């Protein structure tokens, strides 16, 4: 299931997040902490909801992080090709002159076919040929069916916190202190 945000759910701009601490567990996994502005009773009724939905049934989290969409890398990816067989802390690929710009050292990387997001630690290239090295190491071994991601990364997570998830209301009429703590699964 996605969290909802102001993407999904542009009519409850305060699902917008104030701060996300991205934390580095080292198999590694990520950390998220979010903390939310002060919440009017329909977007806290909203997100309540969706979350009461995720305990309900035992579904995954879905979030986007936007303090990451950079959009450095642009393109369609239907001809970009990353060759079969590698494993480790690099990601070469074959960008068949399709995308435009380049990844910086920092930046989010997933794999289209699998559910794990890694750390873009360097970036070299030699004409179409991108040599992205990667935090942590590969999860899978590539099929060759894969696509990079760059832009628009989900990362699939468990909800921590979920015992202190709430709020009651204020003398403003508005939800305070509500954060989502969760761990890549
Ligand atoms: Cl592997
Ligand atoms: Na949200």
């Amino acid at each position: 299931m996605r969290l909802p945000d102001p993407y999904t759910n542009p009519e409850y701009p305060g699902l917008g997040f104030e701060s996300v601490n991205l934390v580095d567990n080292d198999a590694q996994y990520w950390g998220i902490n979010i903390s939310y502005p002060e919440l009017f009773p329909d977007e806290y009724a909203f997100l309540d909801s969706r979350l009461l939905e995720y305990k309900r049934t035992g579904d995954y989290l879905d979030v986007l992080l936007p303090q990451y969409e950079a959009f450095r890398v642009r393109g369609d990816t239907k001809s970009v090709t990353i060759p079969a067989g590698q494993k480790g802390s690099q990601i070469i690929l074959n960008t068949n002159g399709t995308l435009t710009g380049q990844p910086k050292a920092g930046d989010l990387f997933k794999l289209s076919t699998h559910p794990k997001v890694y750390k873009i630690t360097n970036f070299s290239s030699s004409g179409n040929v991108w040599n992205i090295s990667l935090y942590p190491d590969l999860f899978i071994t590539t099929t060759g069916s894969e696509k990079p991601v760059f832009n628009g990364i989900l990362f699939r997570t468990k909800l921590m916190n979920g015992d202190s998830f709430g709020s009651t209301l204020n003398n403003n009429g508005t939800y305070s202190g509500i954060s989502l703590s969760l761990r890549e699964s």
